[PDB]
């Protein structure tokens, strides 16, 4: 079933370039290993970057499941965000050597692979969604002026943290997981401060700036 | 001039190579043979690929620092000073965009001497931050004492925030970036003015602490 032999191929490719490198991995090897003509392989994915898309997509959706447990017993913002970023890290863990090799492909600004490209759109909206979940259900006061962009800013933090995590050479990535924690604490205090009357000017400013930009 | 022209010749060649070959797979050897000098003669100016990048970073900081001379003489509003400075930075970076797009995957690594944040880039960094000090010093808006070091450094962080956006910007003149330097200069100059109140300063301290802990190159706590 197309919808089903599709996920077969995504899977054989995902494991293939993990073992080999995105670069020296051909559609043809993927087809061969998959039991599927080269032409079929291209039918489900028009070349190698569309598999990465489907991998991002796949990773986003896995992330979104493992945060059931965390969103279930954390009420306040900080603990919500922090767990979600930790859960992210936990499921990225096995893909880390791949992310380091793959980094130089995805880090090409003008490549579809870049998480900021238009191809990656479906995966951004997806991931921002989680950041919608983290606050929309956080029993912690959040000013209206901010409610509309925090998602996006939090998502940005998360890309910061991905970048940092590719290059974190500490044991088991201790430091990244620290960064998520500090990042969440810092975000959370920003919002509390945001409630302070004297600097709604400032909160307006960043509301505007954040509604304009990619 | 043969000596200064060779200096620059090496530098431009190496950069074009890193840009098409990629930095990992360019050697001193290959650069020297592409410029058409002795490898000896190339090392004489740049002790290795890393010093070459530092050469790129230094050149560009000085350029920016020369170019800022007017804005920072005419403008007395902090915003407008920051505005101009950041904009002039864009004018100056503008030739190196395709370079930066290609070299971003090497310098992004904060554990690498290639990184702006590295102890190896100290010189270009201090010179760059020094510009944010003078943006501050000669602004009409006066500025808190306990924040006097952390602000120039946060402003330099934004600049890097801006460099990163610029790299990823695909719009025409990179005009979207020019619009960010302008809108970001606004938020920031409001940010500093507003840090005159005491409610805000801890968050300023704490943001400068997150960066100084997790990235090399900022002043200790």
């Amino acid at each position: 079933k197309s919808e089903q032999t599709r996920a077969l191929i995504l899977e054989t490719a995902m494991r293939l370039f993990q073992e080999r490198g995105y670069d020296r991995t051909t559609m043809r090897a993927i087809a061969q290993e998959a039991g599927v003509s080269v032409g079929n392989a291209y039918y489900y994915f028009a070349g190698k970057e569309h598999l990465i898309q489907g991998f991002y997509d796949r990773i986003a959706a896995e992330h979104r499941a493992a945060v059931r447990e965390v969103l279930a017993r954390e009420t306040d913002l900080e603990a919500r965000l922090a767990g979600v970023l930790k859960v992210w890290l936990d499921i990225a863990t096995p893909y880390h050597e791949f992310a380091v090799q793959f980094f130089k492909n995805a880090a090409d600004p003008d490549s579809p692979l870049s998480p900021f490209s238009p191809e990656s759109e479906h995966a951004r909206v997806e991931a921002i969604g989680i950041h919608r979940a983290v606050l929309a259900g956080a029993k912690t006061k959040v000013p209206e002026e901010l409610r509309d962009i925090l998602p996006e800013l939090m998502w940005l933090s998360q890309m910061g943290l991905v970048l940092y995590w590719i290059f974190d050479r500490t044991e088991g990535r201790e430091r990244s997981y620290r960064l998520a924690e500090r990042g969440a604490r810092l975000t959370a205090r920003g919002v509390v401060l945001a409630r302070f009357r004297v600097l709604r000017p400032l909160v307006r400013e960043v509301h505007e700036l954040f509604t304009d930009f990619l």
